[PDB]
């Protein structure tokens, strides 16, 4: 069966918050209120969804956070 797939961003002890927040917004075009609210999720909770669609997508996405520096992973949405 089809299903979307999600891609996760997991809490480092490295990276900065502020690059964070900025890297949500460079990469994904989100808003500072929006990639703040995720980058603070992550932190606060360890991990978070950064963003959804086609598991071919969310490969994209995953490499993407990586170069970046963050620690990024895919599943698929049940
Ligand atoms: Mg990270
Ligand atoms: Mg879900
Ligand atoms: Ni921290």
């Amino acid at each position: 069966t089809e299903a979307p797939w999600v891609t996760i961003v997991w809490d480092d002890p490295v990276n900065l918050m502020s690059y964070v927040t900025y890297v949500f917004q460079k990469l994904f075009g989100y808003s500072e209120p929006h990639a703040t609210k995720l980058m603070l999720q992550v932190h606060n909770e360890g991990k978070a969804v950064v963003s959804a669609g086609s598991r071919e997508s969310m490969e994209v996405d995953v490499s993407k956070l990586h170069a970046a520096g963050l620690w990024a992973t895919m599943q698929q949405d049940r």
